[PDB]
């Protein structure tokens, strides 16, 4: 006892007590907390890296997979075949490639080229290059993953230093080194940590496995954590495997009172000074050498062999954990210690051999005790999540040390169970390695990969490029031409209708005007009072009047009686019943005109279809509904299309306002044109405002190029089948629908709502402008998004919400973009018409979709600016409605009449 | 009696029960929680905007301020003066300015140009224009604030609708309106909501006053919410006045079951259709017209005036809420209902007057009842905060209606005191409106505005303009030339020492070399085995040895005796003791070299001041300690600076590299200069890497230009006063010390740490590179930054942490730019030496400040790009240290020696 006694008193600091271990444990417990909290994560040494593995295998994984295993004692490559539906469970073959020391400490390129080459040599032997086999990647180092197939190396550990790897996505680095060879293709579907990998392996045979553990070259552990506790992953649903990365633990001085002069000296010689402190006390790469240090310290101090000391004893890595194992064999325990200590030059006496074996013991035990301490924390953590007095769980393990040490396994277990009383723990040992597990994750990885591929492959058809966009503008131009040239006007889709407004306001418009605003999302009667001269003012009041669905789709007689009805009421409300006033009629519909106060409804659009209106002069329909009353009489000087009225309202300000745009229920644009070009109206003196009716753009197929299965469906089920094609790809009355139909599809395809087509989802109108704008709203939270959707009647999860958002984004974007190419063609024509090399024009705007969308206006403006660089366009948003612009046309009407 | 028992059933919808008001309340309690939680906040109609007001006045309030009050019944301008120091009670003269509906409905321009013209007159009547007066602003509308110094009009309400105002900064807007006038200077310290301005006015006379209430043209409330409850404000300490903005209560259809056919109509005729619904139910602007609509309805069904309905009864707003107040008088109520109703022109009967007066009662009695329901939820919420089984608080109030309607207060309180009987509420009416409470706010805001301005005024000295950086660059270049020319060299501060390395590695370097790395954060010995040929490999090992406090500032002999000692051990550590190998000695201090193997220390820099070293050849000093130990023998083949070493390291793989940069403990650079320019080394063929030693830059005064008080304190207390000045504005060993001085100063000024200089703060070295990097980390939580500060022992609050952070930012940013100008000069020269127009070049970097700091590199790279637009610099980060580079140097060294 003399010998052993002294040593124990010597290496006292390396013998941890249950008291202390409990201490250590409570620490790691905090470290896990701080590694999970969004607030303290950026400082915690224990990182708790999310891994995007949502659970251990559920048996439903089949296919042929290839798995890479790098970072372990050996670089292994495997092929895993899993076929339950075919009486074949798990077969796997592997080959271990050598990777020389230079390769591991050299340039990243060497490394990943070396890997790709091996993968090439591997696939060549199995003659499988021609098989699209999903590839998993076991990369045993800490990684920043935002998705399972992305691995941003945070920092090398153990035996690896490769230049130009840290802070990079190894998934890419490899993809890269793979492409430079050319010998094959690799679909690297997922990258996993060896703990995760091992946990998945073990959990394949044990439905209770909730933790992976590695006690090999390095040491780390991964467990299953509640998403509610993972701050760094938007969600609260289910579980995900966290990769604690505990080697780092105490790297912030946290475990200084535990580290010893030996742990500090072993460090100052490590490949990554200051880091992986906890690891350098536990894992196999260190234990042996950690001994060699103590030994030397002693021998110099006369505690060994008369104090002799050979160069071999002083040499680095002359005492491997391997030797540290044999010295712990009871059968050869001391015997082995003889052969080892003999080969080290020193003269090993029988007492010595005992002394040494004891050091080993103290060391080996500490690592074992340490890991027990932390693994205990994890265990307690898992139990707390269940809220049950006891906890049962399996723990997959691996690590050359664990496997080959004769005491470690046993001691570690003993100590652990002692430290976590209220729980039964199973330690299943992985004999195949993390390979089987990798492939199991790679299965779910690739299964999800495919779903995306399809989704994107679909949404792709909504991606318009700078070129496609130019082309649209170009055509838009062409269509404008056809619409103007009376020769082709009849067969032209873009009608380029004349509004009979010849000049923007000049500031003399004076008087009182009754205005009607119909066609939008709100029918309303307006009263506008304008003053001109020294001080100019524009007072105005208005009332909204609902139009019942029946009436909107009843008959012209009724509708227009309902109008004149409201017209009358508003006259009361205003107390101006009596004198016969002039009225500006804002009718939002393609109307053929011959004068300002005459307009024949060419066709219904948007939501309206009232019978016996088309082909009529709406002014007449009106004057006729009034006559059918007689309560009052008034002079409708003008019928104005809202694009035009809008413009005028804005050109009020704003003399360079020569263009009107509307993006709301419907989409449409007007502008000033030189009479010489307006072939459909006599004259070539002065200008003229043109109501483009660009909605019809593509009603001849000139857009069938970029139109999708979804656009078509929406068009088909519309009231105006085959008409206003353009519009139906822009305005709010449609965009929602476009999306709805995509979703439906995506749903049957199995991508949403677990394949359940909500009754609701079968409802048209769901995705209104209002709602559509809330979703895309920036920096919104998944719970928020999922909320907005739950309020529609859509039982959707986060994942779901991510997709719906993504979809709405695509649809609204293409909208803003298409709209842009439109405006682009307009302004650029104007510029060329006037022969300028650069043009400064402002565009008046109105329409809810535009007002309420988070990105529409922006996405679109950027588009106009990019297509028509020679144009500099402003976008003044109208806030008062058409009323004002309408009354300004009315006045010039009453005037020109008298004058 | 049936005359009234009837109406009481007709307007049955408008008579809410206690059972009902409980529901409403419960719902508003939820709406508040929604407006607070960062997640659902965007979806909430009850915004719950923060107000940046931490508590009701305490009395310390002192000064003379001007207060604006707009959005109320009237646009008011007042003056407030208070100083209890001079024993002056609150004094305040006010005034009112007319405001035509045309303005309120015109454009922002007109409006704020008007507000400016008024305040203009107001100050031109007290002739207070000259006195710089703090101005505060009541508005009266919902606004978005990050500053409190700023107001973003979310939306117009009540009477107002102005073009160009919404989603803009009313502050900036007014500022402009004033600016254009040039009539005066008005500095607008803060804006508040009249609900806040009120609560403050009351809290001033009464404490426990925690709520602000308005019942005038519109309605709204504000209260004191717990910061740990306001998700939208980084904090948890204390409380802040939240502006509920309840007018928009139910705008989302939550209150569709309370709204009647009547509410719906007044809305369809309101300025803001669909919005401020709850308000439109309860507020002075609406009560009158809500009546007139109930009267026209009944009078249509003949229930009123024999069913006679004249034009004046139909006209909008012919029924003022003034009349609603007059009619409900106890003595002359019916007497007024007659004169008023006769004004209508309906022949009014002594029966009608009694029916109508009852209609009013049902209306107003509702309004009040509602306010109750809501204000109840506020009170309750307050009671939850305090935790007290009973709430005892005071509620400031104001608003034309609540103030002039006889029955209203009476009814309102009672209904409230009943709904939440678990409380004792005092209803202090406000007698000055808000002008007081506003000025009570402008005061604290102005107090802060002053500190800020002062801090900014100071930090502004660390701000360098494009032109300044160019000038710095320029000077650098000047000093470079001085150092190269034999004529001016002896007196040049930038020494341009020759490293006697003539070309970057060339692939022939082969052999085993020992290495030294002295002068960084870590002293260490290395072993670098290079293998050239077809297959090239670099294997290296190293051990960090600590240089004790003493040895570092003790004796030349001691220092090198220690080095040799460590050198010895390491020969052991590798087990290569015996052989005589070449040693590449990386010494990071300015050395005058006459050959590769001879270097005479010029001057100590950084941490070191070993005695009897300056003047000596370091190689010698080494050999000397070598002979002295007489243990092993080495063939020191070269001395090498870490700038050079680092270039060589990085050049090994990247041959386009010709520059070395070290931003760590100290800072310095090296590059390949043309031998023909190295007027200090005979010959002019090929090149030679120059060790710039640019730390000394500014040491001859050429930087006093941009140096600050703080810089001088750091340099003054430094080990080497008046030396390495440029470096002491860049490198990690000094930035911290600069910050420390800034903070210390701001503390004595009272800006931090409650003006108490912590013993900690006086400790030099506090702000290590490690910590500086943390504080400046991106998207970090104040709770985290406050955590890091209390770690160093700095007990700091949220506001403190913010300032410290800002400070660190300022200093690191400057350093990053000064470093950039430094480089920019270096590469722009290389560009000329090669006579290129564009020059591609890469630099080899290293240094803990460069590696760890989150912004340094970026800002520094950005800077080099802006200052040398003709060069394209790439910064390759060295990961292996100088060892390799110095080995490659030592390789060529031996090739010349064995020559
Ligand atoms: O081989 P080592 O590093 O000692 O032990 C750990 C290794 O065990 C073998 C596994 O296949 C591998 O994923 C793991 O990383
Ligand atoms: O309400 P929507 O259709 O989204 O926007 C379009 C409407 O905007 C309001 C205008 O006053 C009206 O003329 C126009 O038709
Ligand atoms: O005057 P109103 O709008 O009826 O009542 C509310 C008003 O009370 C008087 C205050 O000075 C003002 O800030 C507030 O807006
Ligand atoms: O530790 P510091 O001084 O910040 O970084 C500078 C040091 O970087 C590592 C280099 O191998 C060494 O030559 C250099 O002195
Ligand atoms: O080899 C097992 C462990 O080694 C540690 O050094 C790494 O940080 C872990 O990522 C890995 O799981
Ligand atoms: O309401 C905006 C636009 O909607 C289009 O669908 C109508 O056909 C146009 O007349 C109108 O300018
Ligand atoms: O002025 C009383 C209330 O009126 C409401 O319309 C405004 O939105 C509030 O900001 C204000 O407190
Ligand atoms: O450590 C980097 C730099 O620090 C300066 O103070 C030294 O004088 C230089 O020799 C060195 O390049
Ligand atoms: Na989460
Ligand atoms: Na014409
Ligand atoms: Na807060
Ligand atoms: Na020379």
């Amino acid at each position: 006892d003399d010998q052993v006694k002294k040593i124990d008193k010597y290496l006292y600091a390396m013998r941890l007590s249950d008291e202390t271990l409990i201490d250590i444990m409570t620490r790691f417990r905090k470290e896990m907390k701080n590694g999970l909290s969004r607030d303290f994560n950026p400082t915690a040494t224990v990182k708790m890296l999310p891994t995007f593995v949502r659970s251990i295998p559920d048996g439903s994984e089949k296919g042929d997979f290839i798995a890479l295993d790098l970072g372990g004692s050996s670089f292994r490559i495997l092929r895993v075949q899993v076929n339950h539906e075919k009486n074949q469970n798990v077969h796997m073959e592997s080959e271990v490639y050598d990777t020389p020391e230079n390769i591991v400490h050299g340039s990243g390129s060497q490394l990943f080229d070396h890997v790709a080459e091996c993968l090439g040599d591997f696939m060549e032997k199995r003659k499988i290059k021609d098989k699209k086999l999903p590839v998993g990647f076991t990369f045993s180092f800490p990684c920043q993953q935002s998705k399972i197939d992305e691995a941003i190396l945070i920092t090398w550990t153990k035996r690896f230093k490769a230049s130009g790897v840290e802070g990079a996505d190894v998934v890419k680095l490899l993809n890269k080194a793979i492409k430079k060879r050319g010998d094959y293709d690799a679909n690297i579907v997922a990258v996993v940590n060896d703990t995760v990998g091992t946990m998945m392996t073990c959990g394949y045979d044990d439905q209770h496995c909730e933790v992976g553990l590695i006690i090999g070259t390095g040491t780390n552990a991964c467990y299953m954590e509640e998403l509610r506790h993972i701050d760094l992953v938007e969600g609260d649903e289910g579980r995900m495997c966290i990769n604690t990365e505990w080697g780092a633990f105490g790297d912030d001085g946290s475990l200084e009172d535990i580290r010893t002069e030996f742990d500090r000296e072993i460090d100052r010689g490590s490949l990554n000074p200051g880091k992986q402190l906890f690891e350098k006390m536990v894992s196999g790469m260190y234990l042996g050498e950690l001994v060699r240090l103590i030994l030397v310290k002693m021998a110099k101090e006369g505690l060994l062999f008369e104090g002799r000391i050979t160069p071999e004893l002083l040499t680095r890595g002359k005492f491997n954990t391997s030797d540290v194992s044999a010295i712990e064999k009871n059968k050869e325990g001391l015997h082995n210690a003889k052969e080892i200590l003999t080969r080290l030059g020193v003269e090993p006496s029988d007492d010595d051999c005992v002394s040494v074996q004891h050091v080993c013991t103290i060391v080996s035990f500490r690592s074992a005790n340490l890991v027990a301490a932390t693994l205990g924390a994890i265990l307690n953590r898992l139990r707390d999540n269940k809220g049950t007095p006891r906890l049962r769980t399996t723990v997959g393990v691996d690590g050359s040390l664990y496997k080959t040490h004769p005491q470690y396994s046993r001691r570690f277990h003993k100590t652990l169970r002692r430290l976590v009383p209220d729980s039964d723990v199973r330690f299943l040992l992985s004999e195949s390695g993390s390979g089987k597990g990798a492939a199991m994750v790679t299965a779910v990885a690739y299964r999800l990969a495919e779903q995306h591929r399809q989704i994107e492959e679909t949404l792709a058809h909504f991606h318009l490029t700078k070129d496609m966009l130019l082309e649209v503008k170009k055509r838009m131009r062409a269509e404008m031409e056809l619409g103007l040239r009376k020769q082709t006007h009849n067969n032209a889709v873009v009608k380029m209708l004349p509004s009979f407004v010849r000049r923007t306001p000049d500031g003399t418009e004076n008087g009182d005007f009754l205005a009607l605003d119909l066609g939008g999302t709100n029918f309303r009667v307006l009263l506008v009072k304008i003053r001109s001269g020294k001080k100019r003012t524009v007072e105005m009041h208005n009332k909204i009047y609902a139009i019942p669905i029946e009436i909107m789709q009843g008959t012209g007689e009724e509708l227009f009686d309902h109008i004149v009805s409201c017209i009358s009421d508003f006259l009361d409300y205003m107390g101006i019943k009596g004198p016969r006033m002039p009225l500006g009629f804002t009718f939002s519909f393609p109307c053929q005109q011959t004068s300002l106060d005459a307009g024949i409804l060419i066709t219904w659009t948007k939501g309206f279809k009232a019978t016996d209106c088309v082909g009529h002069d709406v002014v007449t329909l009106l004057r006729d509904a009034i006559k059918r009353r007689e309560e009052f009489d008034l002079d409708v000087v003008a019928v104005v299309n809202d694009t035009v009225g809008t413009m005028m309202t804005c050109a009020y300000e704003e003399p360079t306002c020569e263009v009107g745009l509307i993006v709301g229920t419907g989409s449409n644009a007007c502008y000033m044109e030189e009479m010489k070009n307006v072939e459909m109206v006599e004259g070539d003196q002065g200008q003229m405002c043109i109501n483009m009716e660009w909605g019809a753009f593509g009603d001849n197929g000139c857009l069938d190029d970029i139109r999708t299965h979804y656009d078509r469906l929406v068009d088909e089920y519309s009231l105006n089948a085959g008409k206003q094609r353009y519009e139906k790809m822009i305005s709010g009355m449609y965009l929602g629908e476009i999306v709805r139909n995509i979703l439906i599809d995506f749903t049957k395809k199995g991508f949403l709502f677990r394949g359940q087509i909500s009754e609701t989802l079968k409802t048209r109108g769901i995705f209104e402008t209002k709602f559509l704008s809330q979703i895309e709203s920036d920096r919104l939270a998944l719970l928020q998004v999922r909320a907005i959707l739950q309020q529609l009647g859509l039982n959707s999860t986060c994942d779901d919400s991510i997709l719906v958002k993504t979809v709405c984004g695509v649809v609204s974007r293409r909208a803003a973009q298409l709209c842009g190419a439109g405006m682009a063609a307009v302004v650029d024509k104007i510029r060329e018409n006037r022969g300028l090399d650069r043009l400064n024009v402002t565009v008046g705007v109105d329409g809810t979709l535009y007002k309420l969308h988070p990105h529409f206006s922006r996405i679109m403006h950027q588009t106009v600016k990019e297509l028509s660089p020679k144009c500099n366009v402003s976008f003044l948003l109208s806030e008062d409605g058409s009323g004002k612009g309408a009354a300004l046309i009315t006045a010039v009407g009453v005037r020109l009449r008298t004058e």
